[PDB]
């Protein structure tokens, strides 16, 4: 059952987040980040993103430091639409720093979103539409995409973070770090490579801006290099917890908070890696705290190590983290697991 506890170490040794950090040339900010597109009959298609951002205005906007993005989403169909379509339900928070803007005011309640991009894969095209609202003080999107052309040549999911950051939520410590509304109302481009895993990969250009009361995605695609037999094209993708389960995730965050008051330290956390063989640093073990720790007061709660489970538990892991998974029980190293090996690990 404590295998709950060596991916937990795994997920805090991962970086699973979408990493901020200001463009330190110009206006404007980078991003770096990896999705995980669970293939149907098991395994798990990784797309490698690189990001920018820019404004289309001229005023100043907000350089942020250093922090991320964390995100759930929820895809489903709706029942009475005969159209290839996608429903999307999603929740975006920032996090990272531990312990403002005019186009900020913008984002105060409900704002209502267009969503609209000319896609070319492998020269097949097609187009989508996207409609819905965006609640910022919740990180709140509700949007239905419809696809235009008829039938998606790709995965729905593989479009879902080129289909508002704007929208994300900020939370008080960490207002002066949101540069996305910041841009608005004349907003600003922003551009990714995504790179699927021995694959092909998208290049998508974007403006993100207000017309009128409305917020606005206008974008192009172009996707080359794909196998028409991958993932992608060949539709091998997924297309989207018990209290039994819960009961088990508890039980796995007392292995962590030896001394049960709720939260675990870093303290903590280096004594369970030292008794596997690993040996953490101070500024180590605060990093990996710090990529799961929600309201950054540098200790993991029961809520915060429970996203990271779900999280965990949605994702099928690449064969690169099974195997280091793996290698912790199998001291020696040859292939086969002895009873013993897992009895020394067991006990630690
Ligand atoms: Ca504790
Ligand atoms: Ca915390
Ligand atoms: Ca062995």
């Amino acid at each position: 059952k404590t295998g709950h506890a060596v991916r937990a170490i795994g997920r805090l040794s991962s970086l699973e987040n979408v990493y901020i950090m200001a463009d330190k040339q110009k206006n404007g900010i980078k991003a770096n980040f990896k999705i995980r597109h669970n293939i149907e009959d098991g395994g798990v298609q990784l797309a490698y993103h690189y990001q920018q951002n820019t404004p289309i205005g001229d005023g100043p906007v907000l350089l942020p430091d250093n922090h991320y993005l964390s995100t759930q989403s929820k895809l489903s169909k709706d029942p009475n639409e005969k159209r290839d379509h996608m429903v999307l339900l999603e929740f975006v928070t920032a996090a990272g720093i531990t312990l403002v803007s005019k186009g900020e005011e913008l984002f105060t309640g409900v704002v209502p979103i267009l969503v609209e991009l000319d896609g070319d894969v492998n020269g097949h095209k097609f187009s989508v539409s996207g409609e819905g609202e965006g609640d910022a003080t919740y990180g709140k999107l509700t949007l239905k995409f419809i696809c235009t052309t008829g039938k998606l040549p790709v995965p729905w999911p593989t479009l879902v973070t080129t289909l508002v950051q704007c929208f994300s939520r900020y939370p008080d410590h960490m207002k002066q770090h949101d540069f996305f509304k910041s841009a608005m109302p004349e907003g600003y481009i922003q551009e990714r490579t995504i790179f699927f895993k021995d694959d092909g990969n998208y290049k998508t250009r974007a403006e993100v801006k207000f017309e009128g009361d409305t917020l606005v995605n206008r974008i192009e695609l172009k996707g080359i290099d794909f196998k028409e037999d991958g993932n992608i094209l060949g539709h091998k993708l997924e297309y989207n917890l018990t209290e039994e389960q819960i009961a088990e995730f508890k039980e796995a965050f007392s292995l962590f908070d030896k001394d049960g008051d709720g939260t675990i330290t870093t303290k903590e956390l280096g004594t369970v890696m030292r008794s596997l063989g690993q040996n953490p640093t101070e500024a180590e073990l605060q990093d990996m705290i710090n990529e799961v720790d929600a309201d950054g007061n540098g200790t993991i709660d029961f809520p915060e190590f429970l996203t990271m489970m779900a999280r965990k538990m949605k994702d099928t892991d690449s064969e690169e983290e099974i195997r280091e998974a793996f290698r912790v029980f199998d001291k020696d190293g040859n292939g086969y697991i002895s009873a013993a090996e897992l009895r020394h690990v067991m006990t630690n």
